[PDB]
């Protein structure tokens, strides 16, 4: 599903991360337009090997099982194929594990390149929440 940017912050606040571990809701908006381009479906190969999985990105080294990444970790106790639904409530509840992990919104590549010290609020402008 490729959602709308207004049609996202709203799932995204309705799911609790509207000031989550500080970050206010057009911090996750700016990381899942860079990301992802809010495409749910949006997958990417690492050079590691890993990939990267929904509309948070998230990667398979740690946080989610897809059975072709040696050596790594399932922290969401989720197939990866889960981070792809239209449903965003398993990448929301993984991405909530992620930022208390301990390095913050920074886990985001995209976040800290292309959004951490811009207008983030802008994101959100125009959306009624």
């Amino acid at each position: 599903k490729v959602f709308g940017r207004c049609e996202l912050a709203a799932a995204m606040k309705r799911h609790g991360l509207d000031n989550y571990r500080g970050y206010s809701l057009g911090n996750w908006v700016c990381a899942a337009k860079f990301e992802s381009n809010f495409n749910t479906q949006a997958t990417n190969r690492n050079t590691d090997g890993s990939t990267d999985y929904g509309i948070l990105q998230i990667n398979s080294r740690w946080w989610c099982n897809d059975g072709r990444t040696p050596g790594s970790r399932n922290l969401c106790n989720i197939p990866c194929s889960a981070l792809l639904s239209s449903d965003i409530t398993a990448s929301v509840n993984c991405a909530k594990k992620i930022v208390s992990d301990g390095n913050g919104m920074n886990a985001w590549v995209a976040w800290r390149n292309r959004c951490k010290g811009t207008d983030v609020q802008a994101w959100i402008r125009g959306c009624r929440l």
